[PDB]
């Protein structure tokens, strides 16, 4: 009933009793495991139960469970849902639900920070124009001149029948991807599609590898509007190597603020189709995946050649060598430009403390091993040796379909 | 679309559906409520042995393209008969070979399965004494090692009989280094083998005191205390470790054996259980150069090496671990190659596994794979398997883990 979780490096053993709190099924069955898959294949009753449960969680957190306010609040919920089929959250509950959602996110290695989160309430938003206003202040606050601060801005919840508020982009800041001559792609191939949708709704494209995309904000049941972020708002870091003086020539750079904007935030049944959040990057996100993925910037061979390595054979480990320097570059740069950044070694060790804190606080922690273990040097980090249990808890961040 | 799991590769964008998982008959540890896929270890009825025996026979006759033939029907009638009167049964020579290869083919944690059809199966089912086991084991090592040009192979000992004690090899591999517990508490040698070393000593072994002492074998015959045997040094091939451009690396005196030979798994076929069936192939460089030499709970040489390279080991942001881990793997590859001993780097192996998936998609509708184990310990996303989704499920014949015989 309760899984046994073991750390094969130290021999320690814990029992995950938190999983019993899961009210939603994952992708696996006793016949086969689909844990490595990226993507998974209301009546008054539904909303009500979730809402009540969430309200019970909120009052336990403030040590006033069963109290007077707890009672009246549960009643305000029955009351609102009974006559409108739904309800609304008080600002302090919303703040509790957002932090809780981060806490419950199995694929995030930085949850040690879950408690420090600045929540911006933008549920009184009525147009894509206002959205762009809230987004500009989020970026301005989150970036904080390089000394990054975690934050999230919550826009209006979804309402039955009506169109959702949406941020078409998957990150507030993303470089354009332009399909050219042949199958070739200039810039970031992952953003090819969104780049084309931006050109379709106007926008004079650039012809660079690192052109910051415009934003396509959408208000309910209306076509999306294109807005352009003030360049002084979008902080960037030119990449250079601590010893490889020619690395800087490559003209590589990345944005300082990782701001996910494509996920759905579910709290007590309500669903916030638009709620961009941001913390700060872990160096492998940029150094290994963004720059070395074959279907991304794919700069592995370039830096290899420049390093005078033998790309003729795999056994020379030229791939591995270049990947380490490129990652070193990202770390060196950021620290030099005085912008917040965490290396995969420091991040996974803090994640280990997080597991212990959560073991004492709740009896376990939902974790997706495939995502927690970094893209390079997996076993050189402590999480590789740590067993993990994955399950879905609410509040939660979930993936949702693309607007178009 | 289809009523089977959809499987995507995110590098290429290609999709496939796994229909082979419908052949599974043993449930794993996951439930719709929680996934335990990252767990290393998830926690006979005359009627049930038939179900398995009958299934395996159909599998065998389909591989030779004779399903429904009279020979097929006769083999089934015969198997049922033999079990209905003795409570068990035996596999013909050809079925053992088929079954052995299928167990490897079905191993979810093995990245070298593209070599599955090429496996030398040595039948040693006649064996009747620990001493005899040792002759077979030495022959296997001799044949498999082949002076550096390794050849995959497996030796099969007598299956588990009713009430009768199992044949067992106590060591986890036929060739492993001793682990000596120091008074201060540190370990000299390979920490993973401390328990098997102590047991050998109690059983009569005269331990050495180096970091790399080839351990003696503890072979147990049915209903008997394990007898101990030492491997003639000429049989056990080893490779000294040097680095191509860092001359001081050789000074470290690091080395590793050439033959990887798992000896603690149970080979299961049609319900029959072969508690002792050691197999070997050849190393993927990361096994040695990353897990065995760098795991903090193994040799743990990362710092020693980083210090020699003059890296700053006081700050994780220098990526000193990554830098030393790479060079160490380059040293393993360089040394095996210079010594003319078969070895495969993680880039070559993962690429071959991607080819194996494509072959199995056509041949069986899929392939059971353990993502956490398939993706290499260093440079994960730099290899193609990191971007390949994988479905995991138990298929029989199979290699299962078995409790230690003590
Ligand atoms: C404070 C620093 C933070 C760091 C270093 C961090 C790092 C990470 C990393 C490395 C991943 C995987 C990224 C990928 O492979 O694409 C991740 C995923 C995620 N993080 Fe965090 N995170 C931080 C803050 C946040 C915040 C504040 C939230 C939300 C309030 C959060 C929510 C998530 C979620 C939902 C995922 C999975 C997203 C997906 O599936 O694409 N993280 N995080
Ligand atoms: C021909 C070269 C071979 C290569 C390169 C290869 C490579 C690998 C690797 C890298 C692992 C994981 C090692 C670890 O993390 O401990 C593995 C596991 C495994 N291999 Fe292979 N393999 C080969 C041959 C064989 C053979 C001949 C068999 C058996 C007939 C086989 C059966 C298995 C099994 C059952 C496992 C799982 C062991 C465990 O769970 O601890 N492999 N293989
Ligand atoms: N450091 C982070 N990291 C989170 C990065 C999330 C990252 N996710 C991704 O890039 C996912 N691969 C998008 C995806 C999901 C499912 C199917 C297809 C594609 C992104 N949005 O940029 N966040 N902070 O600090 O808030
Ligand atoms: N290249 C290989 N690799 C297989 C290596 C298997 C390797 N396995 C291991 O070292 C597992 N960690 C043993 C274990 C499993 C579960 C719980 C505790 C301990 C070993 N035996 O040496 N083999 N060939 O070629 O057959
Ligand atoms: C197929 C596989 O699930 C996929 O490539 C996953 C693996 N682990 C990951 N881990 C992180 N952090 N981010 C990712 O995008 C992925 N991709
Ligand atoms: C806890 C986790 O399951 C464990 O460390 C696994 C991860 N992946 C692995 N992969 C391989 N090839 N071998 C291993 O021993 C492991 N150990
Ligand atoms: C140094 As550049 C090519
Ligand atoms: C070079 As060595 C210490
Ligand atoms: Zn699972």
């Amino acid at each position: 009933k309760f899984p046994r979780v073991k750390n094969w490096e130290l021999g320690s053993i814990t029992y995950d009793t938190l999983c019993a709190q899961s009210q939603q099924d994952g992708p696996c069955t006793p016949r086969r495991c689909l844990g490595s898959l990226v993507l998974p294949r209301p009546p008054a009753e539904q909303l009500l139960s979730q809402a009540r449960d969430f309200i019970n969680q909120y009052y336990s957190s403030i040590k006033r469970s069963g109290s007077q306010a707890h009672e009246e609040r549960l009643q305000e919920v029955e009351a609102e849902v009974a006559s409108t089929g739904t309800y609304h959250l008080r600002e302090s509950e919303l703040v509790f639900g957002a932090k809780q959602a981060w806490r419950n996110a199995p694929r995030c290695v930085g949850r040690i920070q879950w408690g420090k989160l600045q929540v911006f309430d933008a549920r009184d938003c009525s147009s894509a124009q206002e959205m762009f206003t809230y987004i500009c202040n989020h970026i301005k606050y989150a970036t904080n001149r390089g000394n990054l601060r975690s934050a999230i801005t919550v826009f209006p919840q979804r309402a039955p029948g009506r169109g959702d508020f949406r941020i078409w982009n998957s990150q507030l800041v993303r470089y354009a991807g332009y399909r050219q001559q042949d199958g070739s792609v200039r810039g970031d191939p992952a953003n090819v599609e969104i780049t084309e949708l931006c050109i379709q709704h106007g926008w004079t494209p650039g012809n660079g590898r690192f052109d910051v995309l415009p934003l396509l904000l959408q208000a309910p049941d209306e076509a999306p509007e294109l807005f352009v972020l003030p360049p002084e708002l979008v902080l960037e870091v030119p990449l250079e190597h601590p010893t490889l003086e020619w690395f800087a020539a490559l003209g590589l750079r990345w944005y300082a603020l990782p701001a996910v904007s494509n996920m759905l935030l579910e709290i007590g049944g309500l669903e916030f189709s638009a709620a961009p959040f941001s913390g700060w990057y872990m160096s492998t996100e940029i150094g290994t995946r963004n720059l070395c993925d074959p279907h991304r910037y794919n700069i592995l061979e370039d830096v290899a050649v420049c390093m005078d390595l033998d790309t003729r054979t795999t056994s020379s480990l030229w791939k591995d060598k270049a990947a380490v320097e490129i990652n070193l570059a990202v770390l060196h740069s950021f620290q030099l430009a005085k912008v917040t950044i965490v290396d995969h070694h420091a991040a996974t060790v803090s994640f280990m403390k997080h597991l212990d804190n959560e073991q004492k606080a709740r009896g376990g922690c939902p974790a997706d091993w495939a995502w927690i273990v970094p893209p390079i040097s997996g076993s050189l980090t402590p999480v590789f040796h740590q067993e993990m249990v994955n399950y879905i808890l609410s509040p939660a961040f979930r993936y949702q379909p693309d607007p178009w």
